[PDB]
């Protein structure tokens, strides 16, 4: 009873939760929607990818139709949102992710179509937001559009959860080094808001401002107030990483934090939170798909009361299972 | 009496081209037009660069004017180039750097706005094509729109006219590793005609086809159909370079080419063809003006008639400068 | 009745040629010997690689030996290779690999040792070449000390051997545009006879000489004296590819060039040469097998009798497959 | 009255040492000693530079000696630092920077060759250290044997000591984003102790393990035990950045931390500690000698007791720089 899954957009986004999907088997995709993009160029996309390598299966067109594993996707073409027929496509859910739908009003466009549900793969402004494994029991069936966050929320999330569950997080303030994105420029180029993201992505370290810290008190109601950030986008390809100083209102050993940190890591965030002692770099967590991995032997503490922790995302996959396992258990609890 | 110069386009080309025309100070810049650059964001981008450097020089916004080095300015943000007042602004030539108009009727509308004429810094489909140091001799003040081809063109056609001179080039094919530019994508992108553009830069090695080889014999019309290739974009941030293998119709060792090109490059050619002896790299030639430097040590001769020869260029330098340096000749012949 | 294999040193060439020896199943690894690295650090070396990703199997340390997927490996720390102990750890064949004993009377030390034939993965002075799928079946048993040759040379053999085979190749020149190696240096810094190959490998391009190229007309006798060429080194992680420009004796056009490298491909060296139509870019070949992979699309073609072939190899993974391949014909033979 | 000084070791550090000396001025280098590089690899290596570009004068070889704008400098290839004879060169000071003799009695062995007083470039066990513009006052000419700390300490430093003393920093914890060095690996590598800095350095993050902030204690002595932090390297050529996370004594809003920061870096710290309000990124401090450039527009504050800065330096120039005015003032003192 798996449920049927319409995506907008084939960006990275969009290809990773569909390679996600057909990995994973939790969810069935029936129905693609790219004004941009055409049939042979969309067999080409999905077959070869330059970071996680080539596609294990069968890519191919037939009849208009993108055939992935045996199994048919209908095609559309369509730029206004209201005017894509989910309904005779036989999508349930649909995830909006072009990055230019975000509020409430304009996602809402999809349930003319026939669609019922809206996954925003993006952090919005106005939609309820969720993150696996810290608060996806909060949903109950009557929301039609919510959003699934951000891939650094994915990570900061939970590590967050268990530090101030176990020791009581007074304040923090995060920094993630970020590999590089789609919205970067290979050489100097003109950026219309921010300066900084025009510059050349290969040669530079680009300082950014982010929200998902402040995103956490949206996530966690208790940290509300209490987090934020900035970072650093760094020309790797795919693996970034989060450096979280916190000051705690119980004192704490480094090695009771590792203890709660595996202790969480093995039983109820089997999974999500991650947890490793090796002296591991970024290339080793490509096609990770934890949404955060605790390194132990990376973080540092000042005293008992003062630390700074490290976590590694693949911020591709780890985030595209996420959207899946959240469309999972929104489809058992109807 | 030097000429005044407006520049359409403030992209890649157009910067460098206002920055070697400060600094060499053969022409003067008195316009540029951008529909989609500001003027803050215009004194941004010309004050910093992450290949050359910072700006020697002043360079700040006064009363809706670009003041370079104590020179104002204007600045039209134009969509038409029909549209364009470069006769009040006092432009008598202007450079066409967009890469959008490169024919003849689409470059003349510069004509219909006050400018006298037309330099396209662009390959084009029907107007003259000119390089300094080869056939720029061949100008003859009647012709209004013309093309000074590119920078891959450049480099290879002093050196391909000193070779076919001395020892007459039978047939030949080139092989260029270039650096990225701006069309590339940072990451895995959708690219409409060349799918393989469309791939991430900084992952990828990425065959491409060009034209450059097959202008050098509209350049050279003796060279006509007997030259080709095709192109390599590396990660690489700046400098490319070239590989000629051709069949030679006298017979040459390898110390006759090197003394051709060592005498070519002190006497006629000073400046726009470079002679080196050194273990140089790719970054010994940053900010580099010579159109091409000929790499001795680097080359390989099979026997007296079969040959392989290496050069390197400076695709942003090299190629304002040539542009400035056309530019002055043109005003030279008034 | 598989052979025991003993590999000297363990840096790039070893690991990845255990990798593929674990992988297909060919061979049996009994024993390593490297006097820098000690067992948990040889655990930590196999366990994780940045370019092909992590180990698909088990491997971990106990009671001194290294033990993969079940299988114990008996480890030495001996620096002289007359003093290694081949013969009580029952090994059989032993790769040479550590790129400083590549003579006959060097690497005929390990036969003092109880091995009974060496094969050494680096080009020889003195030591017979072979490659697969080329000239593999002159090798007659009563040979102890062979040479692999090396990557390059096993891209360009089999192809040219085609070609020339087909059309008659009269002399060629070869470019090849290679990944960084562990011989190069991260910034600048001191290399003693190659002044070139110290400098920064990220930051340059770095041309370079080779004599792969010369080695083929080894590999193929008809063909001495015909080949030459160079190289360059981009700054990417693995894969490299091979340009070809060659005068044919026979009129060839592209069409029956494509035809026969894919009839090649088919039959007589499948999996060894391999054939592409698609738009293909360099992190396709990312762990490929293949020695080399006709890339249709990229070469070009000036007239019938001169023409420039593109072709792709993983340097790592295939030609340690070669290693392999050629280790299991050889014990086929006895 | 310039003082004479000689350098041990041309790595990285003593030919940037060498080349902010011919640049600035204030001392003059008659002697250079290194048992691997010879006179005409010497020139090789000073006159280009992949990071900081070609040198801008005359660089050759005469009679055996190094002659550097006219200057001729004596050449050593001692190994063992006591047979070096330093005195009948004529030096008087010794930079310490092959990284090897760091505790007071290795490096002691120079002051047996004639040499007068020791300067370390590098963090030592048992030398005093000195960071310019904090605490270098307390230099009192009985010191023979001294350190001039690290470019990460260097950076630190003046910054903590202006928020120490307008703000009074409780307790601290600093990250820094370093660009890569000489000690990585260009690929995959055998490193001894360090294993995760053995991987390639190319296509990782890499964290790492420092003592800056440790040091800072040292030189301020009132933060001692109050600063830690780790690091991060990250695939660029030249800078770095340090991130700096402190909880306050006294109310402090960023405005009021931007103000007391502006107008140390005028006045008392000019030339140390700079100060920009641009959006800026890493390649614009390029080639820049200040220690530390504080970003305005980067930073951010949880609340008035919780604040984050972020500072830029060249870790190559600013920190030669540094060992050179560290070196004059030393002279003045005499």
């Amino acid at each position: 009873g798996k449920v049927k899954v319409g995506v907008n957009g084939f960006g990275r986004i969009g290809r990773l939760v569909t390679r996600a999907a057909f990995n994973s088997g939790k969810v069935d995709i029936v129905a693609i929607n790219d004004p941009f993009i055409d049939l042979n160029y969309m067999v080409y996309m999905f077959q070869y990818d330059s970071t996680h390598g080539k596609f294990h299966g069968t890519v191919k067109a037939e009849n208009g139709k993108l055939v992935i594993n045996g199994n048919p996707i209908t095609i559309f073409q369509e730029r206004d949102p209201s005017k894509i027929k989910w309904g005779d496509a036989g999508a349930e859910y649909v995830v909006e992710s072009t990055g230019v739908f975000t509020t409430m009003e304009k996602a809402g466009a999809h349930l003319q179509g026939g669609a019922k549900r809206v996954i925003i793969s993006a952090p919005s402004a106005d939609a309820p937001m969720f993150v696996m494994g810290v608060n996806h029991e909060k949903y109950d069936n009557s929301l039609k559009i919510i959003s699934n966050a951000s891939c650094t929320t994915n990570c900061l999330a939970p590590l967050a959860k268990v530090i101030h569950d176990n020791f009581g997080i007074v304040e923090g303030l995060m920094t993630t080094v970020h590999a590089i994105t789609a919205t970067q420029k290979t050489v100097d180029g003109p950026s219309g808001k921010l300066w900084r993201d025009g510059r050349g992505a290969l040669q530079n370290i680009i300082p950014a401002s982010t929200g998902a810290a402040k995103a956490v008190g949206k996530v966690i109601p208790e940290l509300n107030g209490k987090l934020t950030g900035m970072a650093f986008r760094v020309p790797t390809a795919n693996v970034s990483v989060v450096d979280l100083t916190c000051r705690l209102e119980k004192p704490a050993k480094y090695d009771d934090i590792k203890k709660v940190v595996k202790q969480a890591s093995e039983g109820p965030l089997k999974g999500i939170l991650g947890y490793t002692e090796h002296q591991v770099v970024s290339s080793d967590f490509n096609s990770d798909t934890h949404s955060s991995t605790f390194d132990a032997g990376a973080g540092i503490a000042l005293n008992d009361h003062f630390v700074k922790l490290i976590s590694w995302y693949d911020n591709e996959f780890g985030y595209s299972n996420r959207v899946v396992d959240l469309m999972a258990h929104m489809a058992s609890k109807e």
